[PDB]
């Protein structure tokens, strides 16, 4: 698997600073993502300089892209890194914990990565997936059928930010609306440790 | 492993045992857990015993929130405070620990500190370790040179361990690991089983 950007949804104590095993949050993505990982696009609101001041000596190359709308949602937070990449790209969320035996599979992946053995996330909470000819064709929390769950890990194309220009005018821009609109591949990485911090 | 009483540390915005992991909050998590092995829930609070209880009114489980006003005192003081509310052999655990049902069901059936010689998730720098000496504690803390395994924030304890908490009344902070070094605890090994503490600093 060839070197990408990686963009770190971390706008809307910061939950990418929690720390979860004596590690912060976004420590342990990026630590894990590094061997495959160019550059890290950082995309934050409001705790922008907390999370620069944290990564400063840190040893990794990151960008910091700030916005000033975090209540526009992760969708909105993904079209802001649009002039930050090219190509293939990993999309992650700096609110999700995973362990190297998730990240070494999810970044061969293709569009989301879903699960459909979650281990440790509880079913009824999580963002559902309902998949058509192996695509998204339904998303949401309260999905009454569906067959796999949104580990919030994606390996996305350029072609992403035409479906995400569409909802451009909105007044939130849910990444799972993205998903939906672009039919997006579904690639499964079924019962590795994963897990969003709420 | 008979029934026995579980006395939960939940005192010193959102409190830590209210945070959600992976759609389900901390505490509610180690609630669930533990509800097959445990009669009563001995809830020691502070600041949010209100939200706390309100929390956990509707949620079916057995339980008594046990208050103090002096969350800096310690961990060490919450389990002194818990005192009057148990007897013989309780289980002892962390609030703000996420634990598996693998590490709980190998974990109530253990004695004294319930501690991990190889972590799997946890840094172990950054970790409260522990040296062991005869299969019991010699050295407790986050900043041993010398150590063998690591401290799980599990628990199964005897009515001994306040003859030993007793002795630190005085003291401006009552640390648990002080409690824990000065009764000698027994090490139990539940290795590698998934388990984490949430913390800030």
């Amino acid at each position: 698997i060839k070197l990408m950007k990686a963009v770190i949804l971390a706008a809307g104590v910061p939950k990418p600073l929690v720390r979860v095993g004596g590690c912060e949050i976004i420590l342990r993505t990026m630590k894990l993502l590094s061997p495959h990982v160019s550059e890290f696009i950082i995309v934050a609101s409001r705790y922008a300089d907390d999370i620069d001041a944290f990564l400063k000596d840190k040893g990794f190359n990151y960008k910091i892209v700030r916005h000033d709308r975090p209540e526009k949602g992760n969708g909105y937070s993904l079209l802001v890194a649009k002039n930050h990449v090219e190509d293939r790209f990993i999309l992650t969320m700096g609110d999700h914990v995973y362990s190297q035996q998730f990240i070494e599979k999810a970044v061969r992946g293709e569009g989301v990565i879903a699960d459909r053995e979650p281990r440790f996330v509880d079913i009824g909470e999580a963002t559902k997936i309902r998949v058509e000819d192996g695509r998204v064709a339904k998303i949401g929390k309260d999905l009454r059928e569906f067959d796999c769950v949104d580990t919030g890990f994606f390996v996305l194309d350029d072609s992403i930010f035409e479906h995400a220009e569409k909802l451009r005018d909105r007044e939130e821009i849910p990444l799972s609306e993205i998903v939906k609109l672009a039919r997006l591949p579904v690639t499964y990485v079924d019962g590795e440790l994963w897990m969003d911090v709420d």
